[PDB]
RNA sequence: GUCGUGCGU
């Protein structure tokens, strides 16, 4: 009775967290400020992430400055790199709420749709008396303007005549409120989306009431619980795994608390997660799986679609729900999307009466949609999503409790992101990740200097040794020669027959080999003025030529549906690659080929991988974030059979890591020279250039 | 100095 009441109180407190302080602090920031910190407060306030936290208060005190710094850096990046479409609104009556002012304005529905303004968005508002209506309006004008105020879009209500009543929450003490006179035109432009930041702040505040708060603060995973070897052998036989994976699965399931599995790429980490899920289901209980990147969630959903084996070995297919939008979610698992499942479940005076009937019908449809969504969530056993999406409003409103949580690629997410899914009464958490992989995507170098980029998995590994996996079953041994010898200094043993099972017909051809490094003799990349992202068309052309040659050689012999992937460190480079591939081939690229980034492609598996090195210009003299060993390791660990690296030898040779990689490739005679039309006998210019370079 | 992200009414 009393215990249940306390548990319910804690659950509602964790789900319902006051967001007012977050806005009160963020809204005081100056949009026009050009600095690496939100304010001019002493740097001594910020502190490095402590390995051990005495109490939740200390953890919150340490994390809050880092979270604010990360939010400020993201806001600055959106201000510079992102360029939305500014709009104008008419100021209305202002309502005074707790240390805040809510302003109601009338906006055009078409303008709102074009600008993509939602109820969880942040905007910057300015007063420009000298602005010319004919003159173009952009973020540059806001940067130049000195009167800027941050506002939060609290709600968006559509009124008659296609007019939206936008409510904007701002800080009282901000001086810009003096410009918010009634019937005044204010130019507002979107900045960024605060949903992720809001969820992170809510989790940070509610960590006090989390069941595993003590373990997180102490960073001490529950001690291993000894289990009979018979169970381990039975699990290994049923799931056709190895001894290490079976032992890790048994240890993780047997003991409550935090269980960390550290497995380099290709060591069955995803297969280990699937085995854990199957074993738990065999032994109603709902399990929540969260991955930092949507690609990992899509891969997990695709793998689960094939079925899950139990201890007896029989394969069963549980109901899996993907919490996300169709656009971000992959087309292959589009059926598993929650919205698609809900759609499948159901799918004068006279004018006033007709309007009332239409409104009643719409309300009934909304109620039916809510009921179908609730039924799908309740019946479903596996809920796969992302860390940011794990705190979806629907899940919080439903109130269902997830006693088992899995965090895939825990090293790719910050502590707050990894802890977000634990708000739902998480008593058992299993984190799978390899520290050598890419770190969490942090836009602030200062925050990383304070160990903000450090993930909870890394800290837990430092405190105690996780369950280690040293056997791989994906990467070709030749491909894994260099990554294992350099990054891991060994400790990674290839499978008994990886080479035999990785043999492919195109490997026989000299141009195409399991491992090959192609050099761009003549290649330069242009940095975008706004996004500050490099991009070179030479690598795109070379990749297109390689793909066309591979298809022509083995068009009908072997189908390449979902077997060729191209990873580029730069978003702009990936977008250009996809656009040019669509222009050249057409719709086949939608299925036969995939395009992604190294961080966005982390965890993905493809038979053929093309790693595009954007930094193809020697005059730059800098390789960029690629210099880090984790980036190269993740990029190289994507190929299962064939890996092709495109780049400029001179530019990459400057960095020690790429220099060593090129030397290793030369030792194995895997180095190659490529250019425009280097595989075209007609294009004798390419042959002449190759001969001259040699 | 540039790599990610949350929603569908
Ligand atoms: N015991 C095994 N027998 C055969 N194949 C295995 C075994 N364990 C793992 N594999 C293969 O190795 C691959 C492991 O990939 P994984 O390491 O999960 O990728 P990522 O590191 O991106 O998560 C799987 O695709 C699976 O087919
Ligand atoms: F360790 Be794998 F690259 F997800
Ligand atoms: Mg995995």
């Amino acid at each position: 009775a009393e215990l249940a009441k306390q548990e319910l109180e804690h659950m509602r407190k964790r789900l319902n967290v006051d967001m007012n302080p977050l806005y009160e602090i963020i809204l005081q920031w100056d949009y026009t400020r050009n600095s690496e910190y939100p304010d001019d407060e002493p740097i001594g306030n910020y502190s490095d992430v402590k390995d051990f936290f005495n109490s939740p208060a200390d953890y919150q005190k340490v994390m809050k400055p880092l979270l604010l710094l990360e939010s400020w850096q993201g806001l600055c990046s959106s201000r510079d790199r992102e360029d939305y479409k500014p709009f104008s609104i008419i100021v209305g009556n202002r309502t005074a709420v707790s240390d805040f002012y809510d302003v109601y304005a009338s906006v055009a529905k078409q303008v709102i749709q074009d600008c993509g303004i939602s109820e969880s968005d942040l905007i910057v508002m300015a007063y420009l008396p000298d602005f010319r209506p004919d003159k173009r309006l952009s973020s540059d004008d806001f940067k130049k303007a000195q009167h800027t105020c941050l506002a939060k879009v609290r709600t968006l209500k559509n009124t008659k005549g296609g007019n939206v009543d936008v409510t904007l929450r701002i800080h009282r003490n901000h001086s810009f409120s003096k410009f918010l006179t009634l019937r005044s035109e204010i130019y507002c432009v979107k900045v960024m989306q605060m949903t992720t930041i809001e969820r992170e702040y809510s989790t940070l505040e509610g960590l006090e009431y989390y069941d595993l708060v003590g373990q997180i603060l102490q960073a001490k995973p529950s001690p291993p619980v000894n289990v009979d070897a018979a169970e381990i052998e039975t699990v290994k036989k049923s799931y056709k795994l190895n001894t290490s994976q079976a032992e890790a699965i048994v240890n993780s399931v047997s003991k409550e608390g935090f269980s960390l599995i550290q497995g380099p790429p290709g060591t069955g980490k995803t297969k280990t997660i699937l085995g854990i899920i199957g074993y738990f289901l065999s032994t109603k209980q709902k399990i929540l799986i969260c991955a930092p990147s949507n690609a990992a969630v899509d891969e997990i959903c695709l793998r689960l679609k094939s079925g899950v084996y139990d201890k007896q070995g029989h394969q069963f297919k549980p109901q899996l729900v993907r919490v996300g939008r169709s656009d971000v979610v992959n087309v292959a698992i589009k059926d598993l999307t929650l919205e698609e499942l809900v759609d499948k479940r159901i799918g004068g005076r006279d004018r006033d009466e007709m309007r009332e009937k239409n409104s009643v019908n719409y309300r009934n449809r909304d109620l039916d949609r809510r009921n179908a969504q609730a039924h799908i969530l309740a019946v479903s056993d596996i809920i796969c999503s992302t860390l940011s999406g794990s705190a979806h409003d629907v899940l919080a409103t439903m109130g269902i409790k997830f006693d088992t949580v899995i965090i895939d690629e825990a090293c790719q997410c910050t502590e707050l992101s990894s802890i977000i899914p634990l708000r739902y009464g998480g008593k058992r958490c299993i984190m799978v990740g390899d520290p050598n992989q890419l770190p969490p995507t942090v836009l602030s170098g200062a925050a990383s200097n304070f160990k903000y980029n450090q993930s909870l998995f890394v800290r837990m590994e430092k405190n105690s040794s996780p369950y280690l996996l040293d056997v791989q079953y994906r990467m070709h041994p030749s491909i894994s020669k260099f990554p294992s010898s350099e990054f891991y200094q060994g400790r990674l043993k290839d499978g008994p027959g990886m080479d035999i099972l990785n043999k492919r017909p195109w490997h026989q051809l000299e141009p195409l080999a399991p491992y090959k490094f192609f050099d761009i003799i003549s290649g330069r990349q242009e940095q975008n003025a706004k996004t500050m992202s490099y991009t070179n068309m030479e690598e795109i052309r070379v990749a297109i030529e390689l793909v066309d040659y591979l298809f022509r050689k083995f068009d009908n012999k072997i189908d390449f549906t979902g077997k060729i992937g191209i990873i580029s460190p730069y978003r702009e480079q990936m977008q250009k690659m996809r656009k040019e591939f669509a222009r050249y081939f057409g719709g086949m690229i939608n299925k036969s080929i995939d395009f992604n980034t190294i961080d966005g492609f982390q965890g993905q598996e493809k038979e053929i991988i093309l790693i595009s090195c954007v930094r193809a210009d020697d005059t730059k003299s800098s390789v960029g974030f690629l210099k880090d060993f984790r980036r190269m390791n993740v990029a190289l660990t994507r190929a299962k059979t064939s890996i092709w690296v495109l780049g400029h030898q001179r530019s990459l040779a400057k960095s020690k890591l790429w220099r060593d990689l090129i030397e290793d490739a030369k030792d194995r005679s895997c180095l190659a020279y490529a250019c425009s039309g280097f595989l075209d006998p007609r294009n004798n210019r390419a042959q002449s250039i190759l001969r001259k370079f040699n």
